[PDB]
């Protein structure tokens, strides 16, 4: 585990990361898909064989001795809210219980179903507080990992907040 275990973010491409593992926000099927996934496939394209897994689930696949944690989130253009909520709850405690496994120290982690699967809404509160409740028994170091300016700032508040 690390020292003290913290929360950071950082708005850059997460294929380009400083962690143990990397989390994708993937598809069901394992495709290259677009967003996260893509930067994903185009830096490590090894870890997609075999990676096809269902909603709310998470499947690792090593890329030499780097695991990439393919976690899928629902798209909220298919599901409700309600059913849509669980599910990104669920994608997220998988990932915790996939980077407790694996005992690495760190782990850079997406927001997930909140670009092409967030069904037109804002969903950083939403998907982040469910980050939080996963990830908040690990002992990893967790960098956020962002693209927009304002989110930088909103998420970095909510993570200060809490101290
Ligand atoms: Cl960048
Ligand atoms: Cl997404
Ligand atoms: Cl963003």
């Amino acid at each position: 585990g690390a020292m003290a275990p913290s929360y950071r973010v950082k708005r850059m491409d997460i294929a380009k990361n400083d962690e143990e593992c990397v989390v994708n926000a993937a598809n069901p099927r394992g495709l290259p898909g677009d967003g996260v996934c893509k930067a994903v496939y185009k830096k490590w394209p090894e870890s997609f064989k075999n990676s096809a897994t269902p909603v709310g689930t998470a499947k690792t696949v090593m890329c030499g001795t780097y695991p990439v944690i393919h976690a899928v989130g629902p798209n909220f253009s298919n599901y409700t809210e309600s059913e849509g909520d669980r599910e990104l709850a669920a994608a997220y405690r998988e990932v915790a219980k996939e980077v407790t496994r694996l005992g690495v120290n760190s782990v850079a982690i997406p927001l997930l179903s909140t670009g092409v699967y967030s069904g037109g809404k804002d969903r950083l509160t939403q998907s982040l507080n469910h980050l939080f409740t996963a990830m908040d028994s690990t002992d990893a170091d967790v960098v956020i990992y962002c693209r927009d300016k304002e989110w930088e700032k909103k998420i970095s508040e909510a993570i200060q907040m809490r101290t």
